């Protein structure tokens, strides 16, 4: 097994994307952490290395946090249609920011 | 001159509450900290020593905070409608979480 290079958890967290057949998507994230996502894909056509634009929303702290984010779609199990996503282009500071709340709220666990 | 508790900056930010005459109150923020705000009155009639539950939102590192808080009025300058408010009861993590991120912005200064 692979060591994660970021913690992952599970909290109120939605994408907010346009996919393949430019059919919008709102998805319930299962779990979030600074690399990236996971995601019940139960609908378009998706493939492992699709890139996509949109905007992630999570609840941490009584506070509600969004950002444009890009992804790279890395896995998709055919069949569950679980797809894991990793972050692209995050800034520096907006990673450090994402590590300090996932943390934050690790340390609340 | 006093110390100030809490470092002030001046960033995209925005109060949303509901005023003393009903009147719904939407007002960019002059300054903020991680004990309070500033913004310009520009309208019905507020005093020292008001409540107020409302959004606030605010931009740091391209990611887009919002929480509802609750703040007391502390100054009123009635030339130049400047209104200062402090919050009344955020959880010591929410506080926290503040503090990192007006730090984090700071930094960037
Ligand atoms: N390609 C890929 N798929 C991912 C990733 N994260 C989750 N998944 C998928 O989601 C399923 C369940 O993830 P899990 O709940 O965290 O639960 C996982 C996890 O707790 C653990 N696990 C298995 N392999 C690894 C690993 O290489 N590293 C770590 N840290 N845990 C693993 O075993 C459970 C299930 O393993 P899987 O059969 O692989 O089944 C995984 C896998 O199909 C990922 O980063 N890459
Ligand atoms: N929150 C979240 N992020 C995701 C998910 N899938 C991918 N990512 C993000 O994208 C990076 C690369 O994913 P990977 O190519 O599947 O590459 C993965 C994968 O090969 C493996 N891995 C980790 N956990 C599991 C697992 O539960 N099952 C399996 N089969 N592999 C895993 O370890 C590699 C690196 O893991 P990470 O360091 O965490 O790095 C992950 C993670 O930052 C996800 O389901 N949830
Ligand atoms: N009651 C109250 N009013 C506030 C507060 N913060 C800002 N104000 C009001 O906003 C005006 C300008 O604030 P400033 O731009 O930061 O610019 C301020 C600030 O830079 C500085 N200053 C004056 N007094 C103090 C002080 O006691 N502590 C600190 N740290 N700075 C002060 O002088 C400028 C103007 O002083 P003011 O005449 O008082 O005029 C102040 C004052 O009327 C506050 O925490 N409480
Ligand atoms: N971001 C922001 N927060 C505000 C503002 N007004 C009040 N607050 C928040 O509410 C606390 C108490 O404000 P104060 O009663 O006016 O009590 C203030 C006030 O008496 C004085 N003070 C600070 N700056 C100034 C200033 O520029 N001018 C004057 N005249 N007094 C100041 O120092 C006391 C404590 O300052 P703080 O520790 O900062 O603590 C402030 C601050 O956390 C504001 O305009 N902007």
């Amino acid at each position: 097994e692979a060591q994660r290079q970021f913690a992952r958890v599970k909290l109120p967290a939605r994408i907010r994307y346009i996919g393949a057949n430019r059919e919008g998507v709102d998805a319930r994230l299962l779990d979030l952490s600074a690399g990236g996502f996971a995601f019940t894909a139960s609908g378009a056509p998706i493939q492992p290395g699709d890139l996509y634009k949109g905007k992630m929303l999570f609840q941490v702290d009584s506070i509600s946090f969004s950002l444009e984010v890009e992804f790279q779609v890395r896995s998709v199990d055919p069949a569950s249609r679980r797809v894991g996503c990793e972050f692209q282009n995050l800034k520096p500071r907006e990673v450090a920011a994402l590590r300090y709340l996932i943390t934050s709220y690790l340390a609340g666990e």
